[PDB]
């Protein structure tokens, strides 16, 4: 049984590294300790950051949207490496990605976060939590919930090898609305779940029930996504540019 | 065979099942016996329309409000039963009293909807200790803003019920729900996490022993916690609406305190 499961873990890790330029390993090393990021903590510091790397709040949001569009393509490439995924119904592949990317983006953003701020543009920059919190409403409440989640998620001390499998688990979620053929999606998720469980037992033998703790984080994660979507609708209150986004 | 660690986990499972049976008068076992017709003596009266609802009160508001307040009062009762169960969970009553309150505050509705699934099939739900069965379509026919409030619970139940869990499983799962270290405003997280660790280990073993052919049932069960949270959040949203449109509908203060700043 375990031959396939070790193959799956390694394959997903290799694909994860190929698809995502800034890994957690590289992010934690930047956030702790040889070249340091430019820190954006202030309106004046943001201004210099742009010369180095409408109004301030809007342009940060637009910056976030640009990155998110990039991440959607990274995630999609990654998904296509997950054994079985490309053999699913094409509408189902689109549905899984459509409803999965937000969950994945905030999961992976935790890798770039500590309790005080978030790495930006390939780790070249670091924007503080308090500066993001200071932005005028409704932009000030945009990132805070993601920081609160990240603190709780990061306490699990997952590495890139664990996260590669967890992200795959998220993508293969059989409860997405409008799926045509749930069976093979659940069947693949079952195999990914088995692989994640073994990976956490081998990689973190002294962390009791880490597998269970990790799956429980989906509860807060989906809640975060639902609140975020609602805030995106509130924010909706060059034509080609709006099309891209 | 077994070892001392898994032996302790078995005793914990047995203790929790025992307390569950003592705390909850209507078990899944009894609910399924009523629903599936293991019955000449246990058959429910079925409410599927106004007249059958009238006739059923032989075995003082308008109908939608009366039904909605029925759910409220039943919820109030459930909170009592769940609080009694919680006290049996080893370590729970030794926690900081404020954390006891917080865990119940955030846990009780998730437990209520979990256990409500036991009383449900795709066509309706048992009421009045199993003596009645109200149809899903009758519930969906109630006037705005009440016609939609049970649908999310039925959709969840049908998916939840496909896991085919029994009371012995549920007993440990609901303990896991209560002992969550990620509830907002908890003072001392570590003691709570340590208890949950133990409960998770016990649930995992229980599911392995009770459902040996059911692959990754533990994981799939844990994944359903996200569904529960979504039911709670959506219901709160619906209550806000109901309250504004029906300025004459009351909300029991126990429930109102549970929902306050949730
Ligand atoms: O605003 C609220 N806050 C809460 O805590 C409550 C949550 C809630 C909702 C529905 C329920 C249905 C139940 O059985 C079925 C049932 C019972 C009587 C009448 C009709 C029924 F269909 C049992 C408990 C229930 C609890 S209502």
């Amino acid at each position: 049984e375990s031959a396939d499961l070790r193959a799956l873990a390694k394959h997903l890790y290799d694909s994860y590294i190929k698809s995502f330029p800034l890994t957690k390993a590289k992010a934690r090393a930047i956030l702790t300790g040889d070249k340091s990021p430019f820190v954006i903590y202030d309106m004046n510091s943001l201004m210099m950051g742009e010369d180095k790397i409408k109004e301030v709040a809007i342009r940060i949001f637009q910056g976030c949207q640009f990155r998110s569009v990039e991440a959607v393509q990274e995630i999609t490439e990654y998904a296509k490496s997950i054994p079985g995924f490309v053999n699913l119904d094409l509408n189902d592949q689109v549905t899984l990605l459509k409803y999965g990317v937000h969950e994945i983006i905030y999961t992976m953003l935790a890798s770039l976060m500590n309790k005080d701020g978030v790495l930006i543009s390939e780790g070249q920059g670091f924007m503080t939590r308090e500066f993001l919190k200071s932005l005028r409403k409704p932009f000030g409440d945009f990132m805070e919930p993601k920081f609160e989640f990240a603190v709780k998620f990061n306490a699990l001390e997952l590495d890139d090898s664990d996260l590669a499998i967890f992200i795959a688990v998220i993508i293969l979620s059989g409860d997405r609305p409008g799926l045509l053929n749930v069976k093979p999606i659940e069947d693949i998720q079952d195999n990914l779940l088995q692989a994640l469980e073994l990976q956490l037992k081998l990689n973190h033998p002294e962390s009791s029930q880490l597998f269970a703790k990790l799956l429980q984080k989906m509860t807060d994660l989906r809640q975060i996504v639902t609140e975020h979507v609602q805030l995106l609708q509130v924010i909706k209150k060059h034509p080609l540019l709006q099309e891209i986004y």
